[PDB]
């Protein structure tokens, strides 16, 4: 019940990159309003990793508050450290979120026997929320094996898999020896492709300005229609071209801004400014997403 | 005229590890009889940096004498050297191939530019048959980026590329920037998911022994019916994850074999012989198939 | 004057993994009874990953009260976010700390400038105090460039380098580019080269159970006896291994404990315990040290 | 007997690619001059991978008539093909080679296991000569592991290992458990550091511009004189930066034309010719190295 296509919340930051609660409830709302399945909130798109734990605990009661009941809820827990990732949890549990997700652990070089072990300890405190593990190599420098993802998804308690890697021969091979677990497409580039190999759904950064082209993108390969799939995903892909030039984050903020959502399209340093060169395009684009 | 299903040829040996020519006839007509659009031979299935050029263009001319007419045939004459890329090159144009293709140059790190020239060069000696370039980064240690794609696939002569890299999002950039492009997709673990990104056909070593699979998911691809290419893929890959396991070229070998195709299953050294314990497997495997 | 061996320190924890004030003041003093030049604090070796900001500052304090004047300090104060980086910084102006470092921010790719603009925040907010760039590759992921080195290096502020690289060529290319900077050598297993590459200094985890042999290495190229040099290194290596198999953080308490300097060799999570095995083997180590 | 420093000789053309007798000798007479220990022909540095077998086996007969007892005569004998490689190692024997050589078998992935066949194969062809194993990760694309290395160092007849790694850990572990084996350091930008690590002596492709200096550099290590040793190395590193930026085979060939070793500075295709830009500097680095 909670496979399907999840935004990637982003955290709405004010002039001085403290937390912009009025954009953050618009932004709730807005992808809401797209028709959006739910909200992974605290991730990496959220800017959590330079976020302390109050602020984390603090965007998923708002967000809780503002979506509990409309969408389903997932919280982002992780933290290099298992105390802390346990601590936000905790928050999630009592916060009513539907289920709890945690990155492995990185930076330091853990075994997969204490990855397990974080995992345990994080899901011990969701309290019965179930686990959702985050693999995503390029940021977290940990490249899960076949092995080691079937190891950590058969934990007691993991319910789903968010698979940010490119690799689509690893995403048949996890949905073929895991046929029930909840496979979530990391890399809005290659959606269509991702549905296409076993997953069952997909968490983006991306679709808080346009989730309805994914969601248009699981319809048509529900229907069979492969030509509109492609259509959709090239479409997508201009869209992702651009905001990677432009700094994703940034990128999708300063569109949200143009969208009436966002107040201040900041991002916490060391993440920069929006090149004053792109402005045209981003205000372009946000110009024709309202379609 | 080059896009579709091309298998990518095996190199059949003798006990003595001298060519096999009975079990190559034998080997090439059981392609044609399988429905492939044609055949990519002298590539890296074919063992050819283990062969001389000697006897690379004695395959060729078997080949040809085979299938020239019955199905297109692509020759891969790269070479490290540009001057034995000539060489072969000048072989397949002689013996009426269709098309030409070559590794991006190993080894020794070369620059863009200089693989351009090499490029350029081998074309220049095709006299007229078109170039694919043939990107192959795991074997190779070659990794292009988008830019240095866009310049070589963009060279006078060049009609198509083999894409060998698990990279989906390229894989449609590519198709993006190049609309009229023949594209093939080289990792037959994601064939459909890479028809779906933009590949228009592919080219790989498993289509020796089920290319029939490959042929049924572009057609189910193209009646919109996506369970029976999910189905067909899945099939795939449960085959490759065992070639995998007992070594891809051996294992595809000694499964035609088991299909009376190939005499003797042997790869050259430093090639190893198939795991005693594989057979199994892979007798299962062809008695399957062979039905 | 921020030049010649510092050891890294680590944090002992207690069986709460709470930091253990009692061990931490125990292992200061046991460092200074070594003849170590200065203390490395709040760094990877400090676990400072899995602390707090708070956590972090007690340490910088403690340490101060130590050693303030009895030996060189640096204060590690690098965070993914630049704020918090900031924040360290002053608690380290406050506590009198002689130079600040920081990693390169991890896990979100930065550009170059944002690198820059993170370090000049964070000089700023060192009221004083030199700058020493911290470049660790294996743990954050970001290859520095000599030329990204360059830039960041030059930066008004900066006054050393800390190199964990084991690239050889890039350290004496550095030494030949800025031969007024300072360069501590990273990996403790290549120290010797290290120096001989360039580096006139290092800072190194080991160093807080054996930094002696460090200081010896020092000598015995200083005077001109790289012979005895190997044999110390030689010496240094067998540790490492060891402790390399070991875990290298819980393996350094484990033997600082031996030593009666930590009350619990605890790393914490998801950093596991120590090997049940590889105890005795620890305590012989711990034995021959002591001499 | 095989302990020292080697040059890697280089492999002179003429206009038309073809192999430069003439050149070839004067080359070698050059290198005597220089009082270097032996000569390593046939390697990468000498365009192996660019060439026929037929052309190998000449250089390695040229090669013998011109120094057979003068200096120590390596051959590299390596081919990715198990059979090419033994029949040029029959080649080596029949020449009087000291020594026979091979790098790891490169492009297709091969087993540990298959890795010591083949060289057991070239060992038993080589007649009698003892084997160097032949370590260079960044270009074979095989990163031995430390017991890899142990597995190929302790085969039968395998008396040496040319190390082109720059991990000077690795480099001291393979001295500590392989104190009777020659240990040639590959890169000539950490010459000093390898020996200091634990290398025996070198192979290297600047030698043949310089191998004086890195005789230098021996001599000041023995004579505990680590200050000049530094000296040398810094202005070996001068000349491979700018070799390096040139295209080092094609920068080595240019210099030692202007210093009329040889009569055409040029490399085979796909190398191409050295930038024009570049030779001001190159003419210049003649000059002194003639002084």
């Amino acid at each position: 019940n909670l496979r399907g296509v999840m935004a990637a919340l982003l955290t709405p930051f004010d002039q001085q990159q403290a937390l912009d609660k009025a954009s953050l409830r618009r932004l709730v709302q807005f992808n809401i309003q797209q028709g959006i399945d739910g909200l992974y909130v605290g991730g990496s798109t959220g800017e959590a990793f330079v976020q302390s734990l109050s602020e984390r605990a603090q965007v998923l009661e708002i967000v809780a508050e503002e979506a509990k009941g409309k969408i389903k809820l997932i919280a982002h827990v992780g933290c290099v450290s298992t105390a802390e990732s346990q601590q936000l949890a905790a928050s999630a549990k009592r916060h009513g979120f539907d289920a709890v997700s945690a990155v492995t652990p990185f930076y330091y070089p853990f075994s997969l026997e204490e990855h397990c072990d974080h995992y345990r300890a994080i899901i011990d405190s969701a309290d019965g929320l179930p686990m959702v593990v985050y693999n995503i190599p390029a940021l977290s420098g940990v490249k899960l094996t076949l092995g080691q993802i079937y190891t950590l998804v058969t934990l007691p308690g993991v319910g789903a898999l968010k698979q940010t890697s490119g690799d689509l021969y690893q995403m048949e091979q996890i949905r073929r020896e895991h046929p029930d677990l909840v496979l979530y497409n990391g890399y809005d580039e290659i959606f269509a492709s991702g549905l296409l190999a076993g997953a069952d759904g997909g968490i983006g950064s991306t679709y808080n300005i346009m989730g309805w082209r994914y969601q248009g993108i699981v319809k048509a390969l529900k229907e069979g229609d492969i030509q509109t799939a492609q259509k959709l995903q090239t479409e997508c892909n201009k869209v992702i071209d651009l905001l990677i030039k432009t700094g994703i984050f940034r990128g999708l903020k300063t569109v949200l801004h143009y969208m009436d959502v966002i107040s201040v399209p900041l991002c916490r340093k060391p993440f920069g400014p929006v090149d004053e060169k792109c402005l045209p395009e981003l205000k372009a684009l946000a110009q024709q997403l309202m379609q």
